[PDB]
């Protein structure tokens, strides 16, 4: 019925989009990036549609960087295999995200692929510090799981 | 002043106090942890001291496992320079640690040492998922620091 689960998770932030290391603080006047992951259940019916990925600002003065620029503002990677096998996490085609919405206080992407049962999608969003606390709710929803699941994530930013 | 900051993340779920892999959803019946890092600004005036994690439960029915055994129920690891050097994760001595507090809806850690400018601590609490959706508050503060600093993680349990 319900038969499908979608799981979220805040990894924290990161200095670079992809690899790199992790930071916050961070100081007024550099690029920081939030990574999430959403992670669909290894025992779903079927694949997953419309998964969903809705970060806002809920405190504090950050903002989501830039214009929407995919490889630049946001990156959406797929493990296709999640952590069941040994496939690693690649950047998925321009074709295969949606940029539903992109301001500086919220930010909207949909994954128009099906997403396989235990396969998992990492969100990269690069955000401005400005100072004190930011603090942002990301919310994961798809078509068939009984969303949304929600998680805050909160950044030190130095002034 | 202030002069001394310090920050909190989540790092999601995983199958194992320490290494092995990332999980959530989980199935009712199976332990998992959740790893949440406090880390101090590089710039803090020295070092920071009575760095305190407290986590309760806010949503669902999962709980923390066990009588708060170091090893078993939860780990707090140093990483002495933080991301700015090669320095690994290590657990730290059973004499560097105060359990606060540990029951199965509030656990409460304290680091006795005094932490580094620029140094982390990674902390890992075994949970028994029970069915729906978990969410658990992690409020990370010091002596020196504007404290609080919190996250909330979110676990979606399968029946
Ligand atoms: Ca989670
Ligand atoms: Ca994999
Ligand atoms: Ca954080
Ligand atoms: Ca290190």
């Amino acid at each position: 019925p319900t038969a499908y689960a979608l799981a979220i998770s805040s990894l924290g932030e990161f200095n670079s989009l992809t690899g790199g290391t992790s930071t916050d603080p961070v100081a007024e006047g550099n690029d920081y990036y939030y990574r999430f992951e959403i992670r669909a259940w290894e025992g779903s019916s079927g694949p997953q549609t419309n998964v969903t990925l809705n970060v806002t600002r809920t405190l504090g003065n950050s903002t989501f960087a830039g214009s929407g620029t995919k490889g630049v503002d946001f990156e959406v990677e797929l493990d296709p295999d999640g952590p069941f096998g040994p496939a690693s996490y690649a950047p998925v085609l321009s074709a295969d995200v949606q940029v539903l919405a992109w301001g500086p206080t919220g930010v909207q992407l949909r994954y128009l692929p099906s997403l396989a049962p235990g396969a998992t999608l990492r969100f990269s969003l690069r955000a401005n510090a400005v100072n004190t606390n930011t603090t942002v709710q990301a919310d994961a929803t798809s078509t068939e799981a009984p969303g949304p699941y929600t998680v805050f994530e909160t950044t030190t930013i130095i002034p």
